[PDB]
């Protein structure tokens, strides 16, 4: 009857926070994790949780999202248990997840207030979008460990630039991130570059760093010229959808209209 959910991701974490929900295992990260699962144990880096720990907590519900669900296959397979993939690659998706979370864990009337809560931010920032006058041309980068990606509409990040009433240069829509060639980079305008580093976030950012010196093709873009590169912090900013949305919403809005 009772519950024992592990939330392997830092936004699924959050998530049944806002829902009032206890949990018996938490990700291993870098970030703030909700006062209330302070005591809760870690089982390991969202991307590759220990099964042999999670296994110990006796689950009957473990948790993870769209974006990695490929990579998660063989975890699944060895936990033993029902792959949960809950899409969190944009605001739509992520409001239909809080949804099926609430009816899950009975939890339907507090996932109702943050979805109309979300709904209401989403809705009035593009009531603001929808009154400017321009549109920023937009690139997004999302730097990871060693290289670094390009973000198209499909990935969360590419739906806030959407909302906030930006226009992203890449037009491929088939995956969250492709590889920094699979559209050209000399065939694209953009006005406002962005730069989001993910796993880890000091490495990333000397890595951007280090290729906008290097690689002769930046100097070039009227965004380097015109200092609209904007390194944007991973916490809202982040590889999924999160509960922050509200936040990140705002600030990307602020930051292309200012
Ligand atoms: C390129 C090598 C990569 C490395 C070494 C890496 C490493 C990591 C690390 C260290 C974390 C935990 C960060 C924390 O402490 O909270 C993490 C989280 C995560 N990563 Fe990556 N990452 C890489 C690329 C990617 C890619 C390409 C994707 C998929 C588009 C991805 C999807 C995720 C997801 C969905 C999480 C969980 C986010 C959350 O906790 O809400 N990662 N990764």
């Amino acid at each position: 009857g009772e519950f024992r959910i592990v939330p392997t991701t830092v936004a699924l974490t959050m998530t049944l926070d806002k829902l009032d929900l206890p949990i018996v295992g938490k990700p291993t990260s870098y970030k703030t994790l909700p006062n209330r699962y302070k005591d809760v144990p870690e089982i390991g880096q969202p991307m590759e949780p220990n099964v042999e720990a999670v296994k110990k907590l006796k689950p009957t519900h473990v948790l993870s999202v769209s974006t990695i669900k490929d990579e998660m296959q063989p975890f699944y397979k060895q936990l033993n248990m029902k792959g949960y993939f809950y899409d969190f690659d944009s605001l739509k998706g992520m409001q239909k997840s809080i949804t099926q979370l609430g009816d899950q864990f009975n939890r339907k009337a507090q996932a109702k207030e943050l979805n109309d809560h979300l709904n209401s931010v989403k809705q009035k920032i593009e009531n603001k979008a929808a009154k400017q006058k321009k549109h920023p041309k937009v690139l997004i980068l999302m730097g990871v460990p060693g290289s670094y990606l390009v973000a198209t509409d499909k990935s969360y990040i590419g739906d806030l630039v959407k909302i906030a009433g930006g226009e992203n240069v890449i037009k491929v829509k088939d995956r969250q991130y492709i590889s920094s060639n699979t559209e050209n980079l000399l065939n694209i305008n953009p006005d406002i570059i962005l730069r989001l580093p993910h796993g880890m976030p000091e490495e990333v950012k000397k890595m951007f760093q280090k290729e906008f010196k290097q690689n002769d093709i930046w100097k070039h873009f009227k965004a380097v010229k015109n200092n609209h590169v904007y390194d944007l912090e991973e916490v809202p900013f982040g590889i999924t959808a999160n509960v922050d949305a509200d936040k990140a919403m705002t600030q990307l809005y602020d930051l292309f209209y200012k």
